[PDB]
């Protein structure tokens, strides 16, 4: 098939990560997708060594060969490549930037920021305390780590990356600020929320 776009090379996953992995963070390649003729693929990169493939489904195809006149990513209906690249994923990229750039996030590990929180809690017994981390061994999902206080047990939460905002666990929050409100909400017993 045939595919005419700037960033298009019929790479496989792996490829893709080897010819990303030293450019930035945001770069990325359109590719061939592994089965089928119905599907392309974009690897970009989050972070060092860290990659994310996302899949696109054609619609409307004039045969097994053509471009499909629709493209859906994640569920959503796009025109054209060049949509994708502007309504998708330049807002992923935005989004990720958003979160890594907040005062809450720590860069580090899963057991790095565990123990941040335990020491700090040792020192602030009656403080609760939250970080966001990223979750390297699954590709655009963050941890939400926290502790109410020095009695109370240390959570693990999960965040996923997404072209609208941050889902936790019912909803995708467009924002950084309305996602901690959101945990904060989600903390609360769900009859004393509102």
């Amino acid at each position: 098939r045939v595919i005419n776009h700037p960033y298009y090379f019929p790479f496989n996953g792996k490829q893709a990560e080897d010819y990303l992995r030293s450019k930035e963070r945001g770069d990325f390649v359109i590719r061939q997708s592994s089965r089928g003729d119905d599907h392309l693929a974009i690897t970009w990169k989050l972070d060092k060594d860290l990659f994310q493939h996302v899949d696109i489904q054609e619609l409307e195809k004039e045969n097994p060969l053509a471009l499909g006149k629709v493209l859906v990513v994640e569920g959503q209906r796009y025109h054209d490549l060049d949509q994708i690249i502007v309504e998708y994923l330049q807002n992923k990229i935005r989004l990720l930037n958003e979160l890594t750039s907040n005062e809450k996030f720590k860069a580090g590990t899963k057991k790095e920021v565990v123990k941040f929180i335990e020491d700090y809690s040792k020192v602030n017994p009656k403080k609760s305390v939250y970080y966001f981390s990223l979750n390297y061994e699954n590709p655009g999902w963050f941890y939400l780590i926290f502790k109410l206080n020095a009695e109370s047990k240390l959570y693990i939460w999960n965040v996923k990356l997404t072209h609208t905002g941050f889902f936790l666990v019912n909803y995708n929050y467009p924002t950084v600020i309305q996602l901690c409100n959101g945990f904060k909400t989600l903390l609360k017993s769900s009859n004393t929320r509102n």
